[PDB]
RNA sequence: UUUAU
């Protein structure tokens, strides 16, 4: 839009789930958010999900939008892999956080880490300042226009570095 | 820490 807007990092697993109300990974609700942010001139936008989401084995609902948005060069894979029938994965948390700094952007997600923010000023910073929580209402994405409360900043600042 | 609260 202006040059301004922040780097938008999404928690895709926590999206996906909440669109499918914790029983379904959604993928369309990934594909959702995306567009929200798209839409308001975010070009700088990177989802994670677990590589295991791509996985023939498991279980993810419409997971053509996650093919949609990896050709789109709008999606990273965290490491997962099954050792002797038991899935390890990387703490996909820490990606999103490290981004965050990379990036001076924000996260999308409803996760609050708590355990991340302990770790550092920097990281407890940005865990204070640059979290973004979301509602869905069925297919619609809604954010609040107030996301740090009502002494806080307004969504377009949050959303803007300031320049 | 197979996504959260
Ligand atoms: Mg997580
Ligand atoms: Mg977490």
């Amino acid at each position: 839009s202006n040059a301004d807007l922040r780097h938008i990092v999404i928690d895709g697993s926590n999206v996906a789930m909440v669109h499918g109300l914790q029983h379904y990974f959604s993928s369309r609700g990934i594909a959702i958010a995306v567009q929200y942010f798209w839409d308001r001139g975010h070009r700088d936008i990177t989802v994670f999900v677990p590589q295991w989401a791509f996985s023939k084995d498991a279980k993810v609902r419409e997971s053509h939008f996650l093919q949609k948005l990896y050709s789109l060069s709008l999606l990273s894979l965290t490491p997962s892999r099954v050792m002797d029938g038991k899935r390890i994965s990387s703490y996909d948390d820490r990606f999103m956080v490290k981004l965050a700094e990379e990036t001076d952007g924000i996260i999308v997600s409803n996760d609050q880490f708590r355990d991340l923010a302990e770790e550092s000023e920097k990281w407890m910073a940005i865990i204070r300042e640059r979290l973004l929580p979301f509602t869905f209402v069925g297919n619609l994405f809604m954010v609040p226009d107030d996301p740090l409360g009502r002494n806080g900043p307004t969504l377009d600042e949050f959303l803007k570095k300031p320049a």
